[PDB]
């Protein structure tokens, strides 16, 4: 008898969403008398008012009718909102189960603990109008619309029991992102992962317009969803005593399917791919508010979207209608005298951990284990001899990462674009393979690695990654992210949406325990052009992660493969943080040992010894690199200058951790002044070669007291199909640019480089035409070693 | 006999295949020796091979057969590309035509143009691997993947004699953009637009794993594009033999089908929403290629995407293996002895501007007109008194919309994510109204503003609107792109892809017309938050934008609405650019009238002098803004200095384009260094409002000669929820905070201004603590006037 619902429970049922509805709309219009006890008068009534109420009603009805599955069925349940600007739904939900009151005191059940919950919301000094992290039981806020469904996928990787219910908006589904998210049930493995139950919130509006998806036909809008690989379920109507029994129903069916399905999957009978349920919601828009303002149609209309009305403040007519608005919900039968909701709702709500909104789910952070690292020394590479061996960079990363993949069977997960193969990280395969739950050719079994049960995930939507990771790292699990820099302008909305989100968790949220980092590698670089990629690729995407603070994130250009391994090392234990980690994956000199990898990155920025030439004495200049094929060239032209002036000194420094260029003022993370004039000097030149925007390092470091010997090179612009040597020199970072850029900045050389100046620019010609000629560098330069 | 293909006609078709199909491997492959008149030696193949093979013959094998129905039904057909990457199949098919003879007369159709047009694909000083703008007949490169439909819709609005021919990889349809693009259908009216033939290459595979499109089910695809509102025709096999009838068979019955959909919708014998002919291709990857390599298969698998063999350099049984794929197509009997296509193939190629790659839409700045623009001083406000009246910024800018569209009916269209409302442009419902091809209820007749010939498209992607735009541009038309500057971060890497087609455009290629700007306005900004938009949100996109450089990108953020006016009429008329026009939607101070706001944009920075209080003397300090909001808090710090210190000087200055900062040595646009210094003088501070990121104007105006006294407030960081003075102080751009600055930056205030400094903080105390127990600022701060 779980479908069919009571008369009886149904009244109680109704009883709540009234409640929850009549809290939403106390909470975004009443900042005092929140049960009407007084007679509702303009100085009870908010001003600048900045909720939404259309969503709400579909939201609320949607949590209680999920409330009553997990009373009577036990069900671990999450609840992700789409719509996110629904959120005082979400918190009347919250308040109503009690979880609200235990998680901020202030806010009780009593009329005192109204008045504070009411006058909050989208209030100065009081709470945001998205599921910001300030709310309970949310892992995503809907301020960004498209993003929803690929974090309730993210949630459900490796989590059984778990049902995910994500309400999805209807205008929110025209979004790019979220047309594809609908696509990641042929990812999620029934036998090992949890399950999503999408929930369409068909409104029919979404601001202004009506919505695609409401205006198709019911033959189209059921295809799609077929298409998209899902069993769909419509729930339409306007009446809520005919609603709530349909509801009802829908929901038992689509559970109980689920747990079929999952059944099914874990006794080996069914391991072929499954017809997921979701369900179509269609109600009117501002369901229970105002039929009409002003003549106009406002419920099941576009117009209720924001607020039915915006003018209460000023004339009495609205101001009635607003009254009349709240004394429909019948609160007086809904709250006791001393303000808590009656014992009828109380007998509804769930208890403890399976509230939906006091899931430890959701504050991932809780429910977080630190990954079994193995010795990353197991996997570094001989270095012998700095600057004279070669090796693949990234391949001791993907040996690496093989080995915290057998360690951590279900913590851990690697995201790509189909890009794991063509960075080079095919390490991970020897141990696990790419999950595939759609149709398999034996065709596959020669090189594909496709399993149901990979722990590599792959699918070309940067977005549907992007959404799978940040939701996997909030439910307190561990994410390798590897892609190309080419396409990681891509994701820069996401990742803006995580770093603020880590951020107002980190500083003012106290009872959010910290999650993992998100830990992103641009395997292939904008220097290091392969056959992938368009041409005038650019560094963009650094620049856009260095304006949120070094607070939240941090960049890492390692210069070589240890370095990189010890890079990936101790990202993989840190939490509250953007790990932007840029390193090319093709053959490349090999530096610093396994050792010294370790003590360089551990400083960020140091001096390399075997380079320099200023041992007990004063550089005359210094030379800096951050990045590794940028590296290659300031050591080239090191070992240049060398040869052609053997009595310049030359001090050389290499950056990994950029931001400690910073100030120790700016953050504690940064350099101080007398550390930074220890590695630069205070008075002698610095020609910095740097991978990426030049102005970012002028950005960083304009605050040093010999900011005005700073000289930055760095990208400027690609031009199609240049030779790795032909784009260092369009760009000016080459060897044979940098030693000339040494000889205008150090003095002395001033007149006496003259003719090592001009020889140097033969070079440049010469390259330059070989590279016309045959298309491809000159032996030397393809095999130079450090010389010394 | 249309759809039944003749046995002779067949033979020149697959002939004209073939000789696609050798051309694509030429390129990738040979430097010399196009026709193998001699033994295939080492010398003859590139080196640094970085063209991709696996899509080419679907591309070829898709051209062959459209210009089959272009010489039969006269039909006006261009093609858009995907899988950009493909790139050598459209040179291929262009240089058989005689399209790319005619355009670059040194790859001639001899077999001296054949060693030209093999040598220069992905070479040093040749052309790139993607449909740069140097292809002729391509307004896209599919470098960045998910845009390739959205335009096709594009170039198909407004030309109701185009049939745009879409090819769309599998791999790419796993996108978000391309997700939502399918939509697109139902913004497309049959009686006044042109058609897309989407085309769906299901080779199976994109890179190293198999594409999810292909791996579901044929049920589950069908029903796909069903509920996407089309009608698929499925084309599947692997020999070519039987696969040309099947597809000359489907291209007729689509082609037929969709001159049915246009005669019925424009007989006005039926208005509803068409199931639009799509053909899903399902031919092997690498069709034509060898058939296993080193015992792996290759032909039909993910290892033909790049190369099949990466090695024939160095190995002679690979370099074997080239030469028997080469003679697999049998070239004796494709081009003559002179090199020339054989007459058979001449036979079937199109004649004249029928050619698909001759095509003058594809070059739509030969089509350009210019818009009929009314004069905008008709649509000013009224300013007797600067800094005294108020007005709507943008409902004069939407007045004028009105008219470019009443006067320009099939030219100009305008771009909004359901915003137009909310941007408060709703003048523009006057005259047009939505395009909506969607089911329709009478509830849309109040204020819906939905009609089948709308020219304002409104759909929630923000990608999907982009696509559009971009592609109306470059066929010859104009738009204006409205929205909100928090989701602009979402077309960034649209917009750089369209900075790169500009820019290349401009300099590169010189057969290529200039086309119209792509002009964006940020009608709400993050000063004045309202009900939409995130709590975190940054103007992080006008960084972006600037890292293109004048060139290509314009800044302008006019204080006012008559500025808007005058900035929005002249980037109406410019051609390759990118406008970025901020402006805030909100109620604001007017400054200047429309003779004075026309003079002050065509300067683009200059002094107010009814703000300014320096006149025949020296300035004591500069105070200069950029945006409307900081506008505003400038004047109100300015007036507070006049009224407390008397004898204290200042200049006001007004940025307007933002670009004019840079010398003129970096761009000609840019100020020379004496306008720089009779603006803001050599000697004293200036105190820069800025709306955005602080460090955006150092990066500008660095190496100006006042540089060390130029002092830039500007965005921070916006917190959550706060009232408008509440934010500006929190970002120091508050008029305390400036008049503050002021004081510590003049060197005479630093003893006499300690007293007004301590008042100035008493005031940010007041209006904080206000604030909190409001919600609202005060009467006095919302209704400021410049006095004096
Ligand atoms: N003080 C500065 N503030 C902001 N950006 C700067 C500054 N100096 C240089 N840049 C940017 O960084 C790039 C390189 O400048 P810089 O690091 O000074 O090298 P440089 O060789 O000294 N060139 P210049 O400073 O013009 O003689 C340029 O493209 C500038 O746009
Ligand atoms: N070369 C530069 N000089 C100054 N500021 C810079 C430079 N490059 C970037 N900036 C940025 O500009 C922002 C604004 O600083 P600024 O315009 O100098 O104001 P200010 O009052 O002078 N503060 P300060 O320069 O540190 O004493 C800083 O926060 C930097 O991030
Ligand atoms: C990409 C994007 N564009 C625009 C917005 C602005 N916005 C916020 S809410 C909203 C309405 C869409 O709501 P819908 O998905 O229809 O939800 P419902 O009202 O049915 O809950 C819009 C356009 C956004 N958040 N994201
Ligand atoms: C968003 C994005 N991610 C990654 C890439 C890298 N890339 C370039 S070509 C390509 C293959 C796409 O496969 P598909 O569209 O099926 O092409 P086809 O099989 O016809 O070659 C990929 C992934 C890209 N261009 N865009
Ligand atoms: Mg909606
Ligand atoms: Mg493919």
């Amino acid at each position: 008898d779980i479908a069919t619902l009571s008369p009886n429970e149904q009244a109680a049922i109704d009883a709540w969403w009234r409640a929850a509805n009549y809290l939403s709309v106390g909470q975004i219009y009443l900042r005092d008398n929140p049960l009407l006890q007084e007679p509702l008068r303009p100085e009870h009534i908010k001003q600048r008012l900045l909720g939404h109420w259309g969503s709400d009603p579909g939201l609320s009805f949607v949590y209680v009718h999920l409330n009553r599955l997990i009373r009577r069925l036990d069900l671990n349940l999450i609840y992700v909102t789409g719509p996110g600007h629904g959120a005082p739904a979400l918190l009347a939900n919250a308040w109503l189960e009690g979880t609200y009151s235990e998680v901020y005191p202030n806010c009780q059940q009593s009329t005192a603990g109204l008045q504070q919950f009411f006058k909050q919301f989208s209030f100065p000094g009081g709470i945001g109008s998205h599921c910001t992290p300030e709310t309970p039981g949310s892992i995503h806020e809907g301020g960004e619309l498209g993003y929803s469904l690929s974090h309730a996928f993210g949630a459900a990787l490796d989590n059984p029991d778990l049902i995910v219910a994500c309400v999805i908006g209807d205008g929110e589904a025209e979004t790019g992102p979220l047309a594809t998210s609908w696509h990641s049930n042929k990812f999620l493995n029934p036998a090992q992962d949890g399950a999503v139950l999408p929930i369409l919130h068909l409104n029919g509006y979404k601001i202004a317009n009506p919505t695609l998806l409401s205006r198709i036909s019911h033959e189209e809008l059921r295809s799609l969803f077929i298409g998209y690989g899902y069993e769909p379920f419509f729930v339409e109507g306007n009446d809520p005593a005919i609603l709530h029994g349909v509801m009802a129903s829908t929901l038992a069916t689509c559970v109980q399917k689920i747990q079929a399905i999952q059944a099914a999957a874990r006794s080996g009978e069914s391991s072929d791919r499954p017809m997921w349920p979701m369900i179509v919601l269609r109600t009117p828009k501002g369901w229970t508010g105002p039929a009409t303002i002003k003549g106009h149609v406002v419920e099941g209309s576009w117009r209720s979207h924001q607020v039915p009305m915006a003018d209460v403040l000023t004339n009495p007519e609205h101001l009635q209608l607003l009254e009349d608005w709240l004394r429909s919900y019948r609160p007086e039968e809904l709250f006791d005298a001393s303000g808590a909701p009656v014992a009828e709702l109380q007998a509804i709500a769930p208890i403890g951990d399976r509230r939906m909104s006091a899931n430890p789910v959701t504050n991932g952070g809780l429910l977080r284990r630190a990954l079994t690292l193995p010795d990353f020394r197991d996997q570094a590479v001989s270095v012998p001899a700095p600057g004279k061996s070669r090796a693949d960079s990234t391949r001791p990363l993907g040996q690496f990462l093989r080995e915290v993949i057998r360690h951590n069977p279900d913590n851990f997960r690697l995201f790509g674009p189909d890009e794991t193969a063509s960075n080079r990280l095919d390490a991970v395969y020897e141990v696990t393979s790419k999950v595939w739950l759609g149709d398999r050719i034996p065709e596959d079994e020669d090189g594909g690695h496709l399993s149901d049960r990979g722990r590599v995930m792959e699918i070309l939507s940067e977005h549907t990654l992007e959404g799978w990771l940040e939701a996997y790292l909030l439910t307190g699990r561990h994410g390798f992210f590897a892609t190309y820099e080419a396409f990681a302008h891509v994701i820069d909305s996401m990742v803006n949406q995580h770093a603020k989100w880590l951020d107002v968790s980190k500083r003012e949220v106290d009872w959010r325990a910290p999650v993992s980092s998100l830990n992103i590698l641009l395997s292939s670089t904008v220097w290091r052009q392969d056959h992938n990629g368009f041409s005038h690729q650019d560094p963009g995407f650094i620049d856009l992660v260095t304006n949120k603070s070094a607070r939240v994130t941090r960049i890492y250009l390692p210069p070589d493969a240890n370095c990189l391994l010890s890079v990936a090392d101790h990202c993989l234990r840190s939490t509250d943080y953007i790990n932007v980690i840029v390193a090319d994956k093709q053959s490349h000199l090999q530096y610093l040992d396994a050792e010294a990898a370790a003590r360089h990155c551990a400083k960020g920025i140091g001096i390399w010894d075997w380079a320099s030439n200023d041992q007990g004495a004063s550089p005359d200049v210094v030379i800096a690199s951050c990045g590794d094929v940028v590296t290659l060239e300031a050591l080239a032209a090191t070992a240049l200058l060398r040869e052609h002036f053997p009595d310049l000194k030359i001090r050389f420094v290499n950056v990994v951790d950029l931001f400690r260029l910073q100030p120790d003022t700016e953050h504690p993370h940064g350099l101080s002044d007398r550390d930074f004039d220890s590695l630069f000097t205070v008075d002698k030149p610095i020609i910095f070669n740097f991978h990426g925007y030049p102005w970012l390092i002028h950005k960083l470091a304009y605050r040093r007291h010999n900011h005005n010997n700073l000289h930055v090179r760095g990208y400027k612009e690609v031009g199609n199909i240049n030779t790795p040597l032909e784009l260092a020199i369009r760009n000016q970072v080459d060897r044979f640019n940098l030693a000339i850029d040494v000889i205008d900045r150090v003095p002395h050389l001033r007149d006496r480089g003259a003719h090592v100046k001009e020889w140097l620019k033969d070079q440049i010609h010469d390259h330059i035409q070989y590279a016309y000629q045959e298309g491809i560098d000159r032996p030397e330069i393809n095999q130079w070693q450090w010389p010394f």
